[PDB]
């Protein structure tokens, strides 16, 4: 009859679900990442997805600019959970004073440019021969949104 | 008598100094394990420059971030360029596919400097760093091995 | 009177050189096929003495930080430490380099290569035992790694 | 359980698998691959590939093994049984020595090949860079 996606910050009852999704894309995780950041899209009542942000450096001009990195389940996969985190964290941002969001993605990535532009996100930079894989050198963009 | 050379502990108190124009102890200890090559005009430092790669990431250790630094009283004797091309050079030994480093818009004078020798803006990062209420922008440049 | 012996990166001049010498251990076919490689050459007098070449042992992006060497001495030049200076130079190169590794395989019977690396501090790190066919028999490799 | 070799019709869920643990890209880089797969009812359960570990001539008497495993098929003896097969097969190749190289790391693999009678030939100190830490690795062998 009816679904329901909820966001919220990450709680401590989360962790083992957490901790299961990001071996899918166990206390030292649990240790790591209250350092970070998380917030938690909950399918019903199960663990859906999460966006995690932090400064992309340590200098505190950039204190104002969220990194972001979106995880979404297998098992939820082509159920808007990526865009409801990227807009709820858009209204994050809005009140906690942070100016702009950030990420790099792969040049190969065609799903995630697509996704990120039809966000807003505009191109900034095109790292040529960035990344050596394997013998060869990749491409990277830099995709930033302004708040 | 311009001599391009790795660090040694000679050059700790001339280099220490260099770092203030843009404790003591504190410095040796931070730039201990650095790769830093150094200028000499005389027996003078001259200036240096810094390289490491730009993260710790595995499929970004064939490029190196760098850092340039130049003496006050060595100016126009073309130190700048010395030390970039000694580190082409090694970059071309050391298995260094590309050269990066970023730069403040309104650094016009190191933008002018690295576009002469060859680099390439990547990036525009807009409104990237937050200075005493305002935002400035940085650009990335690139140097292909 | 006085002897000179400098180690210093290859040059288009040695090629000739090079060639020559990798026969006993051509104008373009040699020379491309080794343009990208990087090899370090050591000159005796104003001839070549001996090689090191190194490489990553995989191109896999963890195995970067290793290198994978090949000594080359001449018939001519032997008995007078090239090997040993080679070495030295090298592992110099590869604490600028930011190389943390130097390795390489050693047959189980070259007894004098394996006093050599272990003189210079390589330790044993692989047995592989009947690792090589070798016309009907098996034979046994070592290899000895250096930590920069 | 079966074990034959890879057929034309066995692609679509041996790439999904690899996924796990492009369709036209894998196909064309597998193309001339030994690689056999374990079917349990027209459903495949896992797959070993060999080949020598280098082009040299005298390396062609041993076999590089890799072994891949269903999630939705463990614990059913699938890995021993390709294992198995293959020391079988390698006999009648005349391959004498199997080989392969296990991160420090993974308990689970070193176990495994332990098990079935696999020794150690090889502990590779500070071997691959991963993120700023350097890890071992290891070679393990089988005489057949
Ligand atoms: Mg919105
Ligand atoms: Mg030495």
């Amino acid at each position: 009859m009816s679904t329901s996606l909820t966001i919220r910050l990450v709680a401590e009852a989360d962790w083992p679900a957490l901790h299961a999704l990001d071996q899918i894309i166990l206390a030292a995780y649990q240790e790591k990442m209250k350092d970070e950041t998380i917030f938690v899209a909950i399918s019903g009542q199960q663990l859906a997805g999460f966006i995690e942000v932090h400064p992309p450096t340590s200098l505190a001009a950039h204190q104002k600019q969220w990194l972001l990195s979106i995880g979404v389940s297998p098992d939820f996969q082509d159920q808007g959970i990526g865009g409801s985190l990227l807009s709820y964290i858009k209204d994050m941002a809005e009140i906690s004073g942070i100016h702009k969001l950030s990420l790099r993605v792969m040049a190969t990535n065609q799903e995630a440019i697509r996704f990120y532009e039809k966000h807003g996100f505009v191109q900034e930079a095109h790292f040529k021969e960035e990344f050596y894989i394997n013998g060869h050198y990749c491409d990277d963009y830099q995709y930033a949104y302004f708040i």
